[PDB]
């Protein structure tokens, strides 16, 4: 639960290590082991995580 992280993330332009901090600046404390699960698996609740980290990031 690792590079499934990495490759989920590398849609966007993400490459894990920026949208690392961004869990940061979102609060969320996230992505760290087994919600790579659903990063993959589950893209409903990814794409939730992701808009939470888009704004917080990259957005800001």
């Amino acid at each position: 639960w690792i590079a499934r992280i990495n490759a989920a993330v590398r849609a966007y332009g993400l490459n894990y290590s920026t949208f690392i901090n961004g869990l940061k600046k979102a609060g969320i404390e996230l992505d760290r082991k087994i919600l790579a699960d659903m990063a993959v698996r589950d893209p409903q609740a990814f794409e939730q995580v992701v808009n939470k980290v888009k704004e917080a990031l990259q957005v800001q």
